[PDB]
């Protein structure tokens, strides 16, 4: 401090390593939307083709669950079982585990489990993955001129693209939509049936011609005495042409005419699996989900992806186009640019602050030094931390503006008082000065760390996201006290011009300084009604105490949010038609969606990327989801132009013409979220109890939570409704009688209506599946059994009818399970009035009266919820006590502290008056923002009341005068840093476009906070103090 | 040394011989722990009224209890004392000679009597235009 | 018989063990008792 | 550097006509050749492996596949000559 | 077994080396294919990198192309491990 | 070899800005250092 | 990890013996560490 103003190229010094330790980090620095916040979660993924849901259940699901232990750090475990014959087991871990080992613990007690599930699983593969929804990008590619399908256009996204954009810098992963080609054999029963041939003659002779045989080599050792030549034997290699596989000999006639496969079947490269149709704007779309590689630069990675798309372009056949549904850069961007123009915009309004308040163009120059060399420096910690410039780190920094600020403007203001008050030399005056503060400054870091880091320990999801604005502020502010105690007294010693005794700029100037006169008549006033208002403060008490009922009642009334809704210039819309619902029946309802939005949103509409097949409640023809970009907000002026608004109509055109439910809505901030006012209730089968007893049960809860539509709104459960199903019961006895095998019928029936992966084959140097299916119009109706037959043992032709019968029957499309255990899912969210916790309470009181064997538990951010509610009081139980501690320290009395601390509710006040009068919400950015406003009115007390003391104890001054002297010589700064902090919030206040939720929600507490906090405690403070400072 | 590295590597390996064990040994599942010797507790189970016999006491462990102790974190290991209710067919050799009939005839006969089977769909994807109905079929399910 | 993971911390993993039986207690079988005859952990409590 | 390659297209369409296996026809060829592990044996206490594979002098020109012999499904021993054509190809023992 | 390079190259080693995206500190990949059907593919990461983490990230990324590849193979086992490159010593046994 | 030579002109330029921000927080001087680093070229010819 | 004063010693077959030649190897051992009491106590097979 002292040793600085004797060492001004020390310090220089100083600011410049932090200038270039900060300079190497934002240049080298991990940037991204947001940081990971969501608890690692595995997900096994498998598929039964020709499965249903109990199938997968009972065979793959149950079996995989029942190998899922001694694994670390498991939450807990849910599961589905489609009748798509799809699985996914989902395993969540403990906040901070390590998705790494996580997923290689998971990947390995599945490998110890897969000799026990069924061959056809084996052999197509289980997933594991880490669940990360979070995608960088989204690349569409799809085809203009109609020559080519997804599935050719999918095809050559897999051979042409796909490993060559992993392959990218910052490419993370890389998810195909669609398929790689397949050989794909129609099956025609008539002409099985004519050569008296079955699929499992199809099955065996495409594994007997299409195969590998290991040979051996000419030469091989051991070899003969004076061995000539080694050469490889190569015998029978995979196929290659879809012309090869109909070459492939079948039956050979008595009168010796071959039967191909050729002729009875329709052989064509295609699709995998044809479950899903993607639309692109109306046309056959393929594309591929990119995720940002961990520690990399979302900007750059962007770039580079384009970059490499643009190589590529040229090189694509007639008619295939490459496009972006969704691309989170674009939106970074802007937050990043908003940010450093907010900061910039702060350092220039203390530059006008400071130079028409001090009319001095060196002393402005001090804090324009001051403030960048914190902001660089704090870059500089974010990175030895390991933290990323991202949405909340930027908007921390922005948050903390009036911190930073303040430090350079106390430190020099002190000093231009010092030599106007008194008439010492800059370098004296600096001395002395600092003399002033020095202990103060040490205090309020102390007590500012106090206020910020307990914040850092919150619990779960949250917790992630709180840390983030903690270790930002905290760091920042440290840096800030350090510039103040090092850097900014050098720079007062050294380049600050000398002010003779008692000058305040009366008179001088003319045309540039008319303003000091008409200044120092108000702060003439103002320490004229404060002395006046010291008289009676028994009554001034009670005003405080209407200010802080008056808080307590804003509190409550404040409804709460995590993140706001963002216009990210993207949202979709979800379509569901009834259960047993054909592909082309949802077909023709994505058709009129599209169609809507082109149409009569034409103007705001870029793009509708529909999905036709995967959908959010299940997977089957019966739903879809249809994706929507937008033109960028540039071409998009009005309110009613963007996202809350359009898919609000949206939502209102869909109800009054559809047949099936259409939803509309945009994605949460961050793409894991929950609705802060809803709750995720998981219904468990404890005891023996089926599938139907549960359907029981959860109807028994679902009807009772409509009985209080006064607490819990629109409860619902999440899984699908039972459909009809078509079932087949073969005859053992009479099977057996006939003669026909048992697993010759069983393979006929599957391979046929089902599908069956028989092979792989290698289509131009590349490794592809075989499979065999019946041709569509043989597989439809229930009347088509009759095209089937099974060969028995005598030679024989034998119709399923002789040894089959078939009825229908209820059964499940989709099978839950959690913890191990059968499940049911239900959502639901708190009535318009109450709160999330009520709700959840009366939901258990509910669940409590079920039948004998139900259980429930919670899961999502419900569980999440419940683990991290019992935090927000302790931990800042603990701020307080610190706090107290600290200023006692710093002071040297128990019962001082309270003087300063009094002042916490002045600034909140305003804070909840803005919030509400503005319709906002009490989010995340307005806690971390509130907490801002108690750090400056804590700062600008601890200050006064420092300044009061030491004029009492030092110089022997009354109480009464002290309290005036001091809220005088402070009156100044105050106003400086107020002026200057909420100028520089003007803009987040009143903000359009991308990302002004945020900027709103950061601004409006802020702005409403540091008006009250200020306009308030300079009259408050200096009565908290002499009201504290007379019981002693 | 990381335990959990410990068991990754071991594991790697044991996946290169996990493919030349016997069928009969791969099909009862061969498991790698990473656990302390001796034993942290021992959960006891008892029948008050006397309701239950200690086998119908053990099968209610294993399908009801087990599996959520032993998936809880810092589980190592565990242990039943105790099996799990398992479908018993205790063959006569008497009868079976009766028949004419051999223990390889009635495990070929479960086996294809006792199946689940995946058997396709009614309008399954792809369809032909025009299809207007869409559900599983069902065949052969477990028995009971 | 439960054996503790490598380095897990014994009374924790106790704990939670105890608290995943009292998840189960009520769904039991009429008369179906959960009973203590080995523990290692509550002589470490009371030792401490 | 890139090596030559013995090709022999083992003609299924023939090799029915005859009555031999498919497999058997295969399995022959390789076993002869390449050799095949059929299972373990225990050599002085230690699990190892049991080969089946051609004496060296029946395995070493294309003129020695007249050699082996494969048996049909009515009894008789058919020649290799009889259901198999060979040529020569080129391809690189070692992709980088 | 008995696969040739070409074989080995596009049934193999294409399948596993397009998984093998997304893995921390990766500096470069090499790989071979063989005639003795063969397939060594080699990440070599970041100097510093924790080589443990480095070999999980690795079988992880693996683990998810082992569907796709031959059953041939699969049952082999598919190794995942931290390589060196040269040996320290050779250590020679003769009889005398 | 190629790492190592694309870092090296990047490592002397950080040194000798190490070596000149040193010297300068030692001796009070913002010039003294100037003239000490004028001695680095008559050290590595020498080295060359 | 430990008793008062007890060893834990491992017999090895190393030129593939045999169960029975090994057999007859560790009976001599204990035979002999039977001959020691003012050596050795209770030295047995830990094994069936």
């Amino acid at each position: 401090p002292n040793f600085f103003i004797d060492r001004p190229i020390f310090a220089w010094v100083i600011a410049i390593i932090i200038m270039l330790a900060g300079g190497l980090a934002i240049l080298k620095l991990p940037v991204a939307q947001y940081p990971t916040i969501a608890p690692p979660a595995v997900t096994i993924s498998a598929s039964y083709p020709g499965a249903d849901a109990k199938t997968v259940q009972d065979t793959v699901t149950q079996v995989i669950e029942q190998n899922m232990n001694g694994i670390d750090n498991l939450m807990y475990m849910s599961s589905n079982s489609d009748s798509t014959g799809t699985v996914q087991i989902t395993l969540t871990f403990e906040s901070g585990t390590d998705a790494d080992i996580a997923q290689v613990q998971v990947q390995n007690k599945l490998q110890l489990a897969m000799p026990l599930l069924p061959q056809e699983v084996q052999q197509q593969g289980v997933s594991v993955e880490k669940s990360s929804s979070s995608f960088l990008m989204v690349v569409g590619v799809i085809n203009t001129d109609g020559t080519m399908t997804q599935e050719d256009i999918s095809d050559y996204v897999a051979a042409n693209m796909k490993d060559a954009i992993s392959r990218t810098s910052g490419v993370g992963d890389v998810q195909l939509f669609g398929s790689q080609y397949a050989m794909r054999i129609w099956m025609n029963p008539n002409e099985l049936n004519k050569f008296q041939l079955t699929p499992v003659d199809v099955i065996t002779a495409i594994k007997a011609q299409n195969a590998q045989v290991a040979a051996g080599q000419l030469g091989g050792t051991p070899p003969v005495k004076g061995q000539q030549l080694n050469a490889s034997i190569i015998a029978q290699t995979r196929l290659t042409s879809t012309e090869e596989f109909g070459k492939i000999l079948l039956k050979v006639n008595q009168d010796g005419s071959r039967v191909l496969l050729r002729d009875v079947a329709k052989i064509e490269l295609g699709g995998e699996n044809y479950d899903i149709i993607a639309e692109f704007n109306g046309q056959p779309a393929s594309g591929l989900g990119i995720k940002l590689a961990t520690g990399a630069n979302a900007l750059d990675t962007a770039a580079a992806i384009r970059a490499e798309l643009a190589k590529m372009e040229p090189f694509f056949p007639s008619g295939l186009k490459i496009v972006y549904p969704y691309d989170t850069t674009p939106f970074v961007k802007i937050s990043i640019h908003e940010v450093v123009k907010t900061l910039v915009e702060a350092i220039i309004l203390v530059f006008l602050v400071m130079y028409l308040f001090l009319q001095n163009f060196r002393a402005t120059l001090i804090p324009t030094i001051a403030v960048p060399v914190v902001l660089l420096g704090t870059f500089a910690v974010l990175a030895a931390f390991g933290f990323s410039i991202n949405t909340l780190t930027m908007f921390g920094m922005v948050l903390a503006i009036g911190l930073l600020v303040d430090d350079a403007i106390v430190v020099v203001e002190n000093v231009e008082r010092v030599m106007a008050e008194e008439g010492l030399p800059p370098k004296e005056a600096t001395r002395k000065s600092m003399g002033q503060i020095q202990g103060a400054l040490v205090g309020i870091a102390m007590v500012l760390s106090a206020v910020f880091v307990p914040m850092a320990f919150f619990g779960g999801s949250t917790g992630a996201i709180y840390r983030q604005f903690s270790i930002t502020i905290v760091s920042a502010m440290a840096l800030s006290v350090l510039v103040a105690l090092i850097l900014t007294p050098a720079l007062c010693a050294t380049m600050l011009k000398p002010i003779a005794k008692g000058d305040h700029g009366e008179g001088k100037k003319g045309f540039f300084g008319w303003f000091n006169r008409m200044f120092e008549k108000s702060t003439h006033h103002y320490t004229d009604s404060v002395g006046g208002i010291l008289r009676s403060t028994g009554r001034y008490l009670v005003l405080y105490l209407i200010i802080v009922v008056g808080m307590a009642y804003l509190f409550v009334r404040l409804p709460s949010s995590f993140l706001p809704d963002e216009d990210q210039g993207v949202f979709m819309t979800m379509v569901q038609l009834p259960a047993g619902a054909t592909q082309e029946r949802t077909q023709k309802v994505l058709n009129e969606v599209t169609h809507y939005y082109l149409t009569k949103e034409k103007n705001n509409v870029e793009s509708v990327f529909a999905v036709n097949g995967f959908g959010f409640a299940g997977r089957g023809q019966n739903t879809g989801i249809a994706f929507v970009s937008l033109k960028d907000w540039a071409d998009r002026p009005g309110e009613e132009n963007k996202v809350e608004a359009i898919t609000m109509r949206a939502t209102r055109a869909f109800s009054q013409i559809k047949d099936a439910m259409v939803f509309a809505f945009n994605l949460p901030a961050i793409v894991e979220l929950g609705t802060a006012t809803g709750f995720d209730f998981e219904l468990i089968d404890q005891a023996g109890l089926g599938h139907e007893k549960l359907t029981q049960a959860r109807n028994q809860l679902l009807a009772e939570a409509a009985k209080h539509p006064d607490m819990l709104t629109s409860v619902r459960p999440n899984g699908l409704e039972d459909t009809p199903q078509f079932k087949i019961d073969i005859d053992q006895e009479k099977a057996q009688a006939l003669g026909v095998s048992i697993n010759d019928i069983n393979t006929t029936l599957g391979a046929a209506w089902g599908g069956s992966y028989v092979n792989d084959f290698i289509d131009r140097g590349r490794v592809k599946k075989v499979y065999v299916m019946s041709e569509a119009k043989y597989r439809m109706l229930p009347d088509d059994i009759g095209d089937w037959y099974v060969r028995a043992a005598d030679g024989q032709m034998v119709p399923f009818s002789a040894f089959s019968s078939s009825r229908w029957e209820y059964g499940s499309p989709r099978l839950e399970r959690y913890n191990g255990l059968p499940s049911m899912e239900i959502l639901g969210q708190a009535a318009p009035g109450k709160s999330t916790g009520e709700a959840m309470e009366l939901m258990e009181q509910l669940a409590s009266k079920l039948p004998t064997g139900v259980g429930y538990d919670w899961t999502g951010m419900s569980y999440q919820e419940r683990l991290s509610g019992n935090q927000a009081p302790s931990l800042y139980a603990i701020s307080l006590i610190v706090v107290f501690l600290c200023l006692a320290a710093l002071y040297e009395s128990w019962s001082i502290p309270f003087s300063v601390m009094l002042v916490v509710p002045l600034g909140v006040i305003g804070a909840l008056l803005a919030a509400t009068f503005r319709g906002l919400t009490n989010d995340v950015y307005f806690q971390v923002g509130l907490l801002t406003t108690i750090g400056l009115s804590a700062k600008n007390a601890i200050l006064i009341v420092e300044f009061a003391k030491d004029l009492m104890d030092k110089e022997g001054k009354g109480l009464i005068e002290a309290t005036l002297d001091a809220v005088r010589m402070r009156l100044r700064p105050i106003l400086m840093t107020s002026l200057a902090f909420i100028l520089g919030v003007m803009p987040l206040v009143i903000s359009t476009g991308a990302g002004s939720g945020a900027q709103n929600a950061v601004g409006t507490g802020v702005m409403g906070g540091m008006v009250t906090a200020t306009v308030l405690a300079i009259f408050f403070v200096p009565v908290f103090f002499v009201v504290v400072r007379r019981r002693f």
